């Protein structure tokens, strides 16, 4: 039969009856049917009008010189007569699904779990020929007969999403084969194997199969964002990335700890979890920073890998570990269970020094502020002479931004010239000290502005640096 | 609903009624509507005549083998019957505007001022699917959820020139992110994400942000024209480039001093200015060369930088 190909267990049928559809690469049979009763036909309407189709010869491809349309022996007509409609071949969709479900195409899969895979597809040419599957090893050899599992090579129309052998689709047991890159080729049974009728779907086999974690860098300073990637995991399942609260800085607050993990990449939810309760990033309702013990960030995976990110700022200068957990574990229940895998990185301190305000300074003169700051966002300048560190009012926002080269600069500023009581110290001739400090002060707790006079302990406690300067008369 | 997508808060609708429009990359729904009551249709007139459209399968792209036109189940006809008109997808225009206004696309913007940016666009496919926005870091990661500011990802039709959140458009607060090159990707919600339906708009983040001036050369002789460029400035605003009259040659005349700055590049007006009055290049009406004290050349900026030029001739060797 044609249209119902499997009713007769025939792989292909090439006898065309009046009214049916014919595809571009077909080779009509001339023995019987409309292959000897009317060998040549002509176009009826539209672009096809006037053109000639010869059934005996193979129908040309390329859709040029043979425009698509309806063909009638007589010519342009509307009366019932032997007619046929030319259509292009196509396969609309194809996929490889695990027995549970979920696509793994184009992504590496564990050898252990690659034992019940299925291949399903949707194609346009179902009335004429079924579509073959040919698995090829990285060496380039047909391995279809080895991995086949009880089903004929022919895959049926529809049957996309079929996780069982009852529905159309072919089952492959890819557990026995070694590691490598394999290509599954789909093409028509006999003739429809040219462009747009064939597809090559890749698949990677590998046995390094522990859930893996990698970092683009291992040795970083505070504040430098680091992107971490999880590798070799089941698609569609949610892992958990943990953070030990011991590694956090002692002076952190509740709101200060909820920003350690970003929502970057495939991450869904972030938060901190106690043994029994959790405080998510949505609201500050669960445990507090002292009450909670773990920081988590539930992350999904799309394909074979997922990407997240961390913020090294507000982290102690020591070895930092990342712990992953098995799929399906809850955040609260994962406090005691051991991590499936881990990765460690080292964190070192960063320096912030001044260059230009050093050695000599003429009172009332103007000079630029030149220096560097490895891990800083806003910096402030303070002046000390036999007592407190009086803040120097540089002007706009009392801060200087830092570029990517970890260097900050300011235009020519008269230190004594500027208005303020800080300049009055520099007005008189003598020897003083000048230093820079990061934005860790932030009004020693309060509004986001550097407005204080930090003492020796406060200035030294944070990251800062000072150098001796003396002012000479004009 | 279809045509009024937000009346039902639905991101997409795939039930087609008789008479509507269908696009190239759509995947009609066969569950209900004109997806089970008439699966296949045929061309009616023109190039489309005689060709067959199957609604069940995804409509082919490339506009070849599926010519654009109107499709009717019966064939060529003019009587009322289930019919549909095939149209191509398109997004006619897209832009990123600062809260004040003014395009900054493809141009570096200061981190401080990049805190209230907006994205607006005009697209053809509004009846079927809205168009998504995806911000990508230079590392190549979706950062949309971090910079979003209180509005759903969907941007509406029209709403170009909207500087407020009331109108369609998405607000991005790009102040927190570090320096780098970011790419904003616009593409259809579900299927219309192929060529001509997607756009990548670049944007540069940088924090070296003082208004900068550069010269193609520093050591030159008299008479050699030098081109100077202003960098990292707000688009649409007029800066002022000044010249100290002390540097001019002593033997210069009034007409001899008005040609120090050329009208090259983005410069609008040139002239000499006294403390209270100005003598522009249009006429010799204001202060004279001895009376005036500064020489200026008001210059606009188109994008992130503007170019001007100077004439080292009649300048003291210093
Ligand atoms: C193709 O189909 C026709 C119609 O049933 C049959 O007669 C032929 O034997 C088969 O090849
Ligand atoms: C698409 O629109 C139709 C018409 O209102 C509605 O019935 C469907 O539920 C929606 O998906």
């Amino acid at each position: 039969e044609r249209g119902n190909l499997d009713a007769d267990s025939e792989s292909f049928n090439k006898t065309i009856q009046s009214g049916d559809r014919v595809f571009l690469g077909e080779e009509i049979s001339t023995d019987a049917g409309l292959g000897a009763s009317n060998p040549l036909l002509t176009g009826t309407a539209g672009n096809s009008e006037g053109v000639s189709l010869d059934l005996s010869s193979p129908i040309p491809q390329t859709t040029e010189n043979q425009p698509l349309g309806t063909y009638d022996v007589d010519g342009s007509g509307s009366a019932t007569t032997p007619n046929v409609t030319l259509l292009a071949p196509r396969i609309t969709d194809s996929e490889i699904l695990t027995s549970s479900g979920g696509d793994v195409t184009g992504s590496a899969i564990s050898s252990s779990d690659a034992g019940n895979l299925y291949v399903n597809a949707d194609y346009n040419y179902e009335s004429a020929e079924k579509v073959e599957v040919t698995v090829e090893d990285p060496s380039g050899t047909d391995i279809t007969n080895e991995v086949l599992s009880g089903t004929d090579t022919f895959v049926d129309d529809g049957s996309i999403g079929s996780t069982s052998s009852t529905g159309g689709g072919v089952g492959i047991d890819m557990s026995d084969q070694d590691a490598g890159e394999y290509t599954i080729i789909l093409e028509g049974a006999e003739d429809l194997d040219f462009g747009d009728a064939t597809e090559t779907m890749t698949l990677t086999i590998s046995s390094q199969d522990e859930i893996g974690i990698e970092l683009d860098s291992e040795s970083v300073t505070q504040g430098t964002d680091v992107q971490y990637t999880v590798t070799n995991g089941i698609d569609g399942n949610e892992h958990v990335v943990a953070m030990d609260l011991s590694d956090l800085q002692n002076d952190a607050t509740t709101e200060q700890a909820k920003e350690v993990f970003r929502n970057i990449g495939d991450t869904s939810e972030v938060g901190i979890a106690n043994s029994s309760a959790t405080n998510t990033s949505g609201s500050s309702t669960g445990p507090t920073v002292e009450t909670a013990d773990i920081a988590y960030a539930v992350v999904e995976i799309d394909g074979a890998s997922a990407v997240g990110g961390i913020e090294t700022q507000y982290l102690d200068d020591s070895e930092v570990d990342l712990e992953v957990y098995d799929a399906g574990v809850s955040a609260t229940a994962a406090v005691g269970q051991d991590a499936t895998n881990d990765i460690t990185l080292t964190i070192e301190e960063g320096g912030t020094t001044l260059s230009s305000p050093t050695g000599q300074y003429v009172v009332g003169s103007e000079v630029d502020i030149n220096g560097t700051a490895t891990s800083s966002d806003s910096v402030a300048i303070y002046v000390r002479d036999d007592g407190d560190w009086q803040l120097l009012e540089i002007g706009g926002d009392n801060e200087i931004s830092v570029d990517s080269d970890d260097t900050f600069e300011e235009e020519d500023i008269a230190l004594s010239g500027l208005s303020g009581d800080g300049s009055s110290i520099l007005s008189l001739t003598g020897t003083y000290r000048i230093g820079v400090i990061d934005a860790s002060d932030a009004d020693v707790g309060g509004d986001g502005s550097v407005d204080d006079s930090l003492t020796t302990s406060e200035f030294t406690s944070g990251v800062s640096s000072s150098n001796s300067i003396r002012v000479t008369d004009q």
